[PDB]
């Protein structure tokens, strides 16, 4: 209640405050830019001088701000990567560990980002908890602003709850986003801007592929769109539709464009009508400030957002996810790495399962159908190793050569089909290839 008082017991420097962060323990953090940088600094430099050991950290959705810090590749013997999603960062990282004697530095962490909340807080317990939150306000509260998503939780749920103060955070309404400071344990103050996602060139092909999947959305569809420059691209098109609503698992400047042009109004869905839902957010700085007391825009946690049941509630749900290869059975592939499998954890998935279920509902899953000026097919015979969508999941697949519902088709049916949205340079080998496994 004396809220002035609480702060000042409370501020402090960042290396005071990661200063009690016991060896052997567990922490967690923000996603992307709500990863504290100061915090993260002070972190990183108490392993540099040795004075801490066997510190496991777990993530998802990894920035710069920590690929830099905590995650310094020199640091790994004492800071411990439980990465549970792996980007750019994670790559980098591994591929160096190989190749210095064949050592393994990252520690993946298998799950479903809609089990992270209860994951996090529950099988494996989180001692320390790192968050960039916007100022407080009058009535003592800080905001997660940009996150929710695993962080409402775990911010609630670990032994300690450590905030770094920054007026460039967005104070964001949603559900468990606002966190009083008799809640937390330690404040620092950082005001520097967030970071960005680098906004993407468009390649041509997504001028095709954002046509088709304008057709697919009908009246009143309620959004989701995945990560990656293609998702946000498609919003453009949909600049002269209404009444469209918003339940995605990550805001980007697309959706949020569409919010500022009234194209979204949210009045057709079931669940959180008027107000668009994010689990959390990526963008520029522009978007970041927009977000800054937006009655309309209502962050909440992921267990909820990424929910399959929750999302098929809302009518006419358009989930729009990118992938990387689609092989011959319509299987999906969004991962990276050859021969490895780690972005099933990243909850693409749950809009593929809750958009199909949805009333009206429309799952969509598009790339182009080539890489590397055009001479590598990302329509393939076979995905080697675990794939992010099964085959028995994926509703719509779309390339710049058009869109094909696998819903209910069998072998034969999805290989034939599939086989056209192929660039017309590999349809043939893909052909002979249907044939060897036996497809066609």
């Amino acid at each position: 209640m004396d809220i002035r008082a609480l702060y000042d017991e409370k501020l402090t420097t960042p290396e005071e405050a990661v200063s009690s962060i016991a060896s052997g323990s567990h922490l967690s953090m923000g996603m992307f830019a709500a990863e504290p940088p100061a915090l993260l600094k002070a972190l990183a430099d108490r392993a540099t001088r040795g004075d801490i050991g066997d510190l496991r950290v777990y993530y998802f959705e990894t920035a710069k701000i920590a690929g830099d810090t905590i995650l310094r590749y020199e640091l790994n013997n004492r800071i411990k990567p439980y990465s549970m999603f792996v980007t750019a960062v994670e790559r980098a990282l591994i591929r160096r560990g190989i190749e210095d004697g064949g050592r393994k530095v990252v520690n993946y962490v298998p799950s479903n980002f809609h089990q992270a909340p209860r994951l996090l807080a529950e099988e494996i317990g989180i001692d320390t908890f790192m968050h960039t939150v916007s100022p407080m306000d009058c009535h003592g509260y800080f905001s997660l602003g940009v996150g929710n998503d695993y962080s409402s939780r775990i911010a609630r749920s670990a032994r300690r709850f450590i905030v770094e103060v920054n007026r460039y955070m967005p104070r964001v309404q949603g559900e468990a986003a606002a966190i009083h400071i008799s809640e937390v344990d330690a404040i620092v103050e950082n005001h520097v801007p967030l970071i960005e996602m680098p906004v993407r060139s468009a390649i041509p092909e997504y001028t095709s592929i954002s046509h088709i999947i304008a057709d697919l959305v009908p009246d009143g569809a309620c959004l989701q769109m995945g990560v990656g420059a293609l998702p946000n691209l498609v919003c453009g098109v949909l600049k002269d539709r209404n009444d469209l609503g918003i339940h995605t698992a990550v805001l980007n400047p697309g959706l949020v464009d569409l919010i500022r042009r009234g194209v979204v109004t949210n009045q057709r869905k079931t669940l959180d009508r008027g107000r668009s839902v994010f689990t959390f957010a990526m963008g520029q700085q522009e978007m970041y400030e927009y977000l800054n007391d937006h009655p309309a825009i209502f962050s909440r946690p992921v267990d909820y957002v990424n929910d399959p049941h929750i999302i098929a509630q809302n009518d006419n749900v358009v989930s729009i996810n990118a992938t990387l290869q689609i092989d011959l059975t319509g299987a999906c592939n969004s991962e990276h790495m050859l021969g490895h499998q780690y972005s099933a954890s990243g909850g693409q998935l749950d809009f593929v399962r809750g958009a199909y279920a949805s009333k009206g509902g429309r799952s969509i899953i598009a790339t182009p159908s080539t890489a590397a000026k055009g001479t590598v097919s990302r329509i393939i015979p076979r995905i080697d190793g675990p794939v992010t969508t099964p085959r028995i999941d994926t509703h719509y697949i779309v390339t710049e050569f058009g869109a094909v519902n696998l819903k209910g088709l069998s072998s034969t049916e999805r290989a034939l089909r599939i086989i056209e949205l192929a660039h017309p340079d590999f349809r043939d080998e893909l052909t002979q290839a249907a044939k060897k496994m036996h497809l066609i």
